[PDB]
């Protein structure tokens, strides 16, 4: 759950948005932003 807000701040910046997708993978919701991985 917390990684979701982590993604929120990071992708609000965007640098670690890839790390945010990796967190969503760690979060068991890798689909969350799986598209936002944007290849």
């Amino acid at each position: 759950e917390d990684m979701i807000e982590a993604a929120r701040y990071y992708e609000e910046k965007g640098v670690q948005m890839d790390r945010a997708v990796m967190l969503y993978h760690k979060a068991g919701h890798f689909s969350k932003a799986l598209e936002l991985a944007f290849a």
